[PDB]
């Protein structure tokens, strides 16, 4: 589908650079451009103003063409602009955290989640595509909390151009390989949020790097139930062991060692 | 010591800016400035003109001054009109050794392993001094008349820009530890081993610390990627070689020997 520029710009007024807790439209940044909250007929949507070019305009369109799913997020229309559904319960690391008084998810929810989310990369495996940004804070939720994979922004193979979110990023990536067994990985750590609650990454914290908590559990230092979020009452030791089970095997470091997104699929709906 | 900052342009050449291989003075770029070779009291110096704070200049001193080891570049003295002094190494850097550069001959074997027994007596030294180099490359250990190793120089979603050659993956991803110093000699042994370079941009693996999984998955073995250029390196003390280089690459940075253990299984080496 196609939107008009000028009708854009009034439905975010004029582009409000506010952010919406002030009242204003400014959703966040990212993606190359900042997002803005829209109202097109009488729904709610999210609308993406480019900024550091028309290379990566292009190819969004042309990625998103070839996938749409239940767990992706859904573009509905272009423009220099770009137009998305828009997901009210925001980002999973939004919804881990309780940023602004929400309710902490419950075991159910996040198992929900992350068999959600699992569905989402397995499809843009199945579609030969790479994510290459994985992380929390690119799993929007909408409003039943299904997960919706967002940030395309940057969708053996060398390269010169290493990007992503270091916190995340597996071994083989940050030398420059790109392959869907480092998406795998980035995943592994978005469940160890899940089942912590805890960011992936934090300065003054010891270990800085969740993943490395994977490595403390191994050496017996610490066992799961020493890191699990407590704000929740579901959680059963049974599940919850084999989710960080998952966890831990897209955490390898030999991307051969490493699961394919469907053997995720299965161990995480054999864990329900 | 303490120098002349015009004596200095003097026995550099007004500091000629030219590389050696042309008729200049240039020897290299590195530590915060261009590196250069002066010639003063019967003593051939390397002498580093930083440039583009003064903090900077005089904490280095501090390092260098308790940092006096037989493995480690000794500082002469210095400049504050900025420039350091610095011991000059008739041999160059070990990478240029190892290439051959310039149509040296190439090192020996057992030449081979008193260098690397060296470096990491250097290496050694400095994590007890508690010192984090973080730049161990094969380019940045140089080889003095004897050719005794002596070495020298010492999270939103973003884009990586540091030589990934050497750092560990920890380093990449922003920690700070002697952890990295030893997964960057594991690829200098390589290095050493080989007669390759750490990284080349027309070969595959592309990276060197590549073979080691290449060899872990037996699609190799570590004789196919022995440096041809040696007469004298025996099956078993390049296997053992091979062996340490192999530790200090492990993945995760816990797993991997301390300094002082490399110093070791690296002795027993011979």
């Amino acid at each position: 589908h196609s939107f008009s520029f000028y009708e854009l710009k009034n439905v975010t007024n004029n582009f409000d650079e506010r952010p919406i807790s002030v009242g204003g439209n400014k959703m966040g940044e990212g993606g190359f451009g900042v997002v803005y909250k829209g109202y097109v007929n009488n729904t709610t949507v999210a609308v993406k103003k480019l900024a550091a070019l028309k290379q990566q305009f292009d190819q969004e369109i042309k990625v998103m063409a070839k996938c749409q799913h239940e767990n992706l997020v859904e573009l509905l229309g272009f423009s220099l602009c770009l137009v998305y559904v828009y997901m009210p319960n925001g980002s999973l690391l939004d919804r881990l955290s309780c940023l602004d008084g929400t309710p902490p998810l419950s075991w159910h929810m996040r198992c929900k989640i992350a068999q959600g989310a699992a569905n989402g990369i397995n499809f843009l495996h199945e579609n030969h595509h790479i994510h290459r940004n994985i992380k929390s804070a690119n799993i929007l939720l909408d409003e039943a909390f299904t997960a919706k994979i967002s940030d395309f922004g940057l969708a053996t193979v060398m390269t010169s151009r290493i990007v992503g979110t270091t916190a995340y990023m597996a071994p083989e990536a940050l030398r420059g390989e790109i392959t869907p067994k480092s998406d795998i990985y980035s995943f592994g750590v978005v469940l160890l949020e899940i089942i912590t609650g805890l960011p992936a990454v934090d300065e003054h914290r010891e270990p800085q790097l969740l993943l490395d908590i994977k490595e403390e559990i191994e050496d017996e230092e610490k066992t799961i139930e020493d890191y699990i979020d407590k704000k929740m009452n579901d959680a059963d030791s049974t599940s919850v062991e084999a989710m960080y089970s998952v966890a831990s095997q897209c955490l390898h470091e030999k991307k051969n060692k490493r699961p394919d997104i469907k053997k995720v699929q299965q161990l995480l709906q054999e864990m329900t």
